[PDB]
């Protein structure tokens, strides 16, 4: 007999904890719906924010946060603090209980050492629970001010919104930190309103970036993308026929390869392993190459073509190159490196974005450029597929900022500017 | 309950032929891409030079009555009925034919009695389906034919498992297109390169003739992005049709995800055969007049087959006039199209390739003969995709692939010390 005691004996909390595992809601905690039927850009709504917590909104406070920070260095930056300190005195009781009861991935966590200090030395009245609470809040809930870099905001009915990394909604900023939001596609009344947790410089990544990006939130991301059977994002270059993409996947720690678009023939596990390596290896230069050294960029992307076909990584030395050569007036190159972005960003991520857009409008101008080194007049053709382009970046931003949005002015813009030259 | 006529039950049912051509063929090993499975030589080999007495005779009763199918498949048949012995005569009259009650021609009868041959026209008749219908176009010879035992035995697929090319002495040389593991199917395409890169039913259309409709995993597929019309309500995206049943439906925008009504997709069926029509009036002889109609085309299709074939136009247009700077751009958008659409190794992404390599190379050499590293590096990848591919479709020392390697070594010669 193993028994220590009988096994229909109640138990206590900590025997119960060693048998099963409670998972919280995965963050933000709630899902909006459309009431209406949506057209592609049409607002949806537009909400004032809860707070907008600026140096600006208390620089008494701020002054002594950054000095704090300075003297021993706080584990998240002062703005959160003066946000969450903000949100626990200056908002009336009704607000403050919409903010305390958002979405936290640990709700009954203890005071920080970091908060403890600030109550101590700020020598204010706020409940330390209270002001641990409001930090990750604000952490978990908040956007990234438009033009101040040490600047948050935060609403109240977006934070409804749950995650998605192709999202049903897209959104930017009113004048007074107004947040519009959009129908970023065709919508039928009862669909999920969804937008993106992660920003748009990991959008374009593979699943399992994307993934730990959102891991903050406490879940495994299995949205539309993050749950594809093909990861087209994170394509490697078949070793078997040279020529053909392989694309990798992750699930549950094990990695598994799609079969050759061209060959057909599936990688060994050791085969993966070996270019998982190379993938991280490039991951690792990324940090190291970027456009103000062109001669260096295209050696990696002259090593990386080998290990990749169709991979974020290989897009983002496209990107480097594309800048390098842009800003050095080359612009032949510049125009294959900037097909080659559009080629990616519209197999891997197709729906509207500013990215995209970019990418169209930002050819309009190359393909402008180089037809002009021949002379001011360009022919007819050439006007017209450059026009293309500056259309279909107004065709984006359209759905993404509206009609008047100056974006949108400014691709359509060059467009009529372009068909004022033609014949 | 009385026993209906033949007539009467032919109007209760539908019989469904064997499909064309009858058989299917499977891999006893596996089989690397670019394997030769086998090389098999012909049954026999019509040209004019096999029985060049027959042949004038065939011409002249041709132009003095035009006969529905070419003299040359008349050769085919008499010959196999005359030159084969009997072991050969009988693999031949035993291949699939759509008609096998079928009573002979007027143009058989015809050429029996003022050529004055001894064949019995109802096999004569039989062997011309055979040839029309398992026979392939001779490598050289105009007005040629070859007829081959073994290669008939694969089935059709637009997703081809096999490729293969003709060898010295007409040898049919059978390669594995694609990694295959014992017991996998052996399929060829029925279907010209000219038409294999179109959408589904274009295709389907392409091989109604050997009387059945094409299931293939390409004809089948949910979505058919050969034919991919620009949305019109967010006008960047692309929604594509499919047809089945005489019914055409669309996928959701590729953007915006709207779905088109049916009048919308009736419209643009339209538009479809408008320009289908117009294609045939374009060509690279008229660059301008394919400019207009490619700027026209583009407000209507957004990845669709006749916008390849407009890119196709212009990139010939521009190559032929040396303007490298435009051919660039449709050679771009052609290899886009190809690689999404049929995206298994062909001639026609291979020579994509190629002649991207070839174009890009000559746009930068208008800037001297010392190309810098990094295009030359490009350049020389395009190259290097070309070779693998034509490495699978033709082996390694076919004059293809060979020329393709070529240039591609040439590229890395030319590269700088550093
Ligand atoms: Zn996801
Ligand atoms: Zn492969
Ligand atoms: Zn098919
Ligand atoms: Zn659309």
């Amino acid at each position: 007999g193993s028994h220590m005691a009988n096994p229909l004996a109640p138990y206590t909390l900590p025997q119960i904890a060693t048998k099963v595992q409670v998972k919280h809601v995965p963050g933000k905690g709630r899902c909006l719906y459309t009431k209406h039927d949506l057209e592609p850009g049409s607002i949806i709504f537009v909400e004032t924010p809860v707070l907008v917590a600026i140096p600006s909104l208390d620089e008494e406070l701020w002054s002594v946060l950054t000095e704090i920070n300075d003297e021993e260095a706080l584990e998240l930056p002062p703005v959160w603090h003066l946000a969450a300190i903000c949100s626990l005195t200056m908002l009336d009781d009704e607000k403050k209980k919409i903010c305390l009861d958002k979405w936290v991935p640990d709700p009954d966590r203890a005071p920080s050492d970091d908060v403890l200090r600030v109550i101590n030395r700020a020598g204010l009245q706020v409940h330390p629970k209270l002001y641990e609470r409001m930090l990750m809040v604000w952490r978990y809930n908040s956007f990234g001010h438009h033009t101040e870099q040490h600047g948050l905001v935060l609403y109240n009915r977006i934070s409804m919104m749950a995650h998605s990394c192709r999202a049903t909604a897209c959104w930017h900023y009113g004048e007074d930190d107004a947040f519009i939001l959009r129908a970023r596609v065709k919508l039928q009344a009862g669909d999920e309103l969804t937008i993106s947790y992660i920003g748009d410089d990991d959008l374009f990544k593979s699943t399992n970036v994307r993934r730990e990006k959102v891991y903050g939130w406490l879940f495994t991301c299995q949205c539309v993308r993050c749950a594809a059977p093909v990861d087209n994002a994170r394509g490697f270059r078949c070793p078997l026929c040279g020529t053909g993409a392989m694309f990798f996947k992750t699930e549950d720690g094990e990695t598994t390869s799609s079969a050759c678009t061209i060959c057909q023939a599936f990688p060994t596990q050791e085969t993966i392993q070996e270019y998982l390596d190379f993938e991280q290896a490039y991951v690792d230069r990324l940090a190291e190459t970027d456009k103000s050294d062109v001669p260096d960029a295209e050696l990696v992307y002259n090593q990386a073509t080998r290990v990749f076909a169709q991979h974020w990584v290989l897009y983002q030395l496209h990107t480097i190159l594309f800048e390098g050569y842009r800003d050095a007036g080359n612009s032949e190159s510049a125009s294959f490196h900037q097909m080659e972005r559009i080629k990616y960003v519209s197999q891997v991520m197709p729906l509207a974005s500013y990215t995209l857009a970019w990418l169209y409008e930002e050819m309009g101008d190359t393909m402008l450029n180089k037809a002009e080194e021949s002379g001011p007049e360009v022919p007819a053709h050439k006007l017209n597929v450059i026009s293309r382009h500056f259309e279909d970046a107004y065709n984006l931003l359209y759905i993404l900022c509206g009609e008047d949005h100056d974006y949108t002015v400014a691709a359509g813009t060059k467009k009529t500017a372009c068909e004022e030259r033609l014949p």
